[PDB]
DNA sequence: GGGTTTCCACTTATTCAACCTTTTAGG
DNA sequence: CCCTAAAAGGTTGAATAAGTGGAAACC
């Protein structure tokens, strides 16, 4: 089982909500729907999405390939219980824009409008702002549905269990060796850092108040770019991010990463780091946790 | 048969997470 | 000058997000 508000933070890190509107020549308007939400991790973390499918009593687990598993709701039934916990607890990011886009389509299948050409037009029109947009195929097909405007979404951190379900899900506990020319030859460096697209920024800049420490790097790759929030002082590591976790729970595997990055913590704060054995230690920590660990 | 929904194997694109080094801050 | 700590500054690839083909299950 897992806790409403650190289900709505692992839905704004990860999960996603899905729109088909598929040509068939069976259906009488030429069309068929599928609507629904999914999320998909690695194998590592098939758990969590056994515990949603617990809570909500929903949803079908399958592969989604050969390292990978995935959680998906579409049996239109079903969805309410979707609507229904995200009315009580929504999300925050972006993503609860594609979340209304996705509720609007709800009423149209409700009402039944789905199977009229002009409720698929509707849906091709709420398809257009969801998500990617519409397809080479829905485009040739509706040269008329033109407006990919997208909602802006702007709320505050709602809970405290919100955070740690998103740090469950574009969390990072890393311990950074800085090497240099001394006598132990590395500085070891706990970092803390949460990722996310330009898309959310004020979202990202309000952590920063929100806990009381850490900044904002901003990186790229080609056309892309994406944000990170940062903590690197020890102390606030030390007094705020460890204490904050300890009391709201992580879920996944990652908390076995937390839990490594805490026993790390330990030792510099005993300034073991700066022995050779001590250093030793945190080195045999760090290879078994994250891209490391045995499982 | 004439339609509609649901499931399941599977793919694609990118936003992540995780990993690095060099430099600056601060005592 | 000495020292380590903290910040600045990237790169990378795959776990994500998002979507697809096919067809069994359903009405
Ligand atoms: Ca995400
Ligand atoms: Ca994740
Ligand atoms: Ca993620």
């Amino acid at each position: 089982s897992i806790n409403p508000w650190i289900l709505t933070g692992f839905a704004d890190a990860e999960g996603s909500f899905l729109l088909r509107i598929r040509k068939n020549n069976k259906s009488s308007v030429g069309y068929s729907t599928e609507l629904g939400f999914q999320i998909t991790l690695h194998n590592k973390d098939k758990s969590i999405l056994e515990n949603i499918q617990s809570t909500w009593g929903v949803g079908v687990i399958a592969n989604s390939g050969d390292n990978a598993v995935s959680l998906k709701v579409t049996r239109f039934e079903d969805l309410k219980v979707i609507i229904d916990h995200f009315e009580k607890y929504p999300l925050i990011t972006q993503k609860y824009a594609d979340y209304m886009l996705f509720k609007q389509a709800f009423n149209v299948m409700e009402n039944k409008e789905h199977l009229t050409i002009e409720g698929i037009k509707e849906l091709v029109r709420i398809k257009a702002k969801l998500n990617w947009g519409l397809t080479d195929e829905l485009k040739k097909a509706f040269p008329e549905i033109i407006s990919k405007e997208r909602s802006l979404i702007n709320k505050n951190i709602p809970n405290f269990k919100w955070l740690a379900g998103f740090t469950s899900g574009e969390g990072c506990f890393f311990v950074n060796l800085i090497k240099s020319k001394s006598k132990l030859g590395v500085q070891v460096q706990l970092v803390f850092s949460i990722t996310q697209h330009i898309r959310d920024k004020n979202l990202m800049n309000s952590l920063i108040t929100y806990l009381g420490c850490g900044y904002i790097k901003k990186k790229n790759k080609s056309e892309f770019s994406w944000l990170d929030f940062v903590v690197t002082k020890f102390s606030d590591i030390r007094d705020k991010i460890i204490p904050f976790f300890q009391e709201y729970t992580l879920i996944g595997t990652k908390l076995k990463d937390f839990e490594d990055w805490c026993k790390v913590a330990k030792l510099i704060e005993e300034k073991k780091h700066l022995t050779e054995e001590g250093l030793d230690e945190i080195k045999k920590i760090k290879l078994n946790m994250n891209k490391g660990r045995v499982f």
